[PDB]
């Protein structure tokens, strides 16, 4: 199947991606606490509603929340400036907290039922965000020895969410706190950082076959863009 892509709402960053965040792909995108990584995912969770000529799939969102970061006034705000009604960008957006990561697991088998659901409707689930995938992991699998249990638990999130990505075309994305020394299976790692006082820079992390630069972008009224 032809791979989608939703734009970030920047040209840098969409420009660094190859054309935006892919579907049949999972996007981790890392960095410290206001680097940008949920003011990412509030923005594609609006893009993905766009129709293609807009940046967007025609398609809904599904957003796990681990850290109570989910803000529904500022997907209004995003929306309102971009043209858009908010309550009907809303109702696109299921929404779910995960309490834990055994709950988190839960949650995407869940996804998959409302995913089955609307495949073929003339609005699919084209993004399910995990904001963030690792928290819950990360404070529950701890301690001697527990690197191991922590990555492989990990690995069979990660796979679920793969195959969710590639067996119904949609764009998985997914945000992490930060060590340097372990494994990540994502299809495609970004690091973002606060920038000039202003602005955020992203990276792309172990990608030779992606070209070599920093995209530059604001957080704005828009959520994301130049
Ligand atoms: C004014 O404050 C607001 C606060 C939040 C919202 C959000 C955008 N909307 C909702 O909360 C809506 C309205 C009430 C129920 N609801 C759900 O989305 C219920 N969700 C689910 O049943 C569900 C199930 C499995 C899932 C697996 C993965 C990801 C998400 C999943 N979501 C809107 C306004
Ligand atoms: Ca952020």
């Amino acid at each position: 199947a032809t791979i989608g892509r939703i734009s970030t709402g920047s040209k840098s960053l969409d420009k660094l991606l190859g054309g935006g965040i892919e579907t049949q792909a999972i996007t981790e995108v890392f960095g410290e606490f206001g680097s940008g990584k949920t003011q990412l995912a509030h923005t594609l969770a609006v893009m993905v509603q766009l129709p293609p000529e807009e940046g967007g799939l025609n398609g809904s969102a599904m957003y796990i929340d681990t850290e109570n970061t989910f803000r529904p006034e500022r997907l209004r705000e995003i929306a309102q400036n971009r043209g858009l009604d908010p309550d009907e960008v809303l109702d696109n957006v299921a929404y779910a907290r995960a309490f834990n990561s055994n709950h988190q697991m839960l949650l995407v088998q869940q996804a998959e039922d409302m995913i089955k659901e609307l495949l073929n409707t003339d609005r699919p689930v084209k993004l399910l965000i995990v904001d963030s995938l690792t928290s819950h992991f990360r404070s529950e699998y701890i301690g001697r020895g527990a690197l191991a249990e922590r990555q492989q638990k990990l690995a069979k999130h990660l796979a679920d969410l793969h195959r969710l990505a590639n067996l119904y075309d949609i764009a998985v994305f997914v945000t992490n706190q930060v060590g340097h020394i372990l494994a990540h299976s994502a299809t495609l790692r970004v690091y973002l950082r606060k920038g000039k006082g202003g602005k955020r820079i992203a990276r792309l992390i172990d990608a030779p076959h992606l070209p070599e630069g920093e995209a530059v972008f604001s957080i704005t009224e828009k959520g994301i863009e130049d």
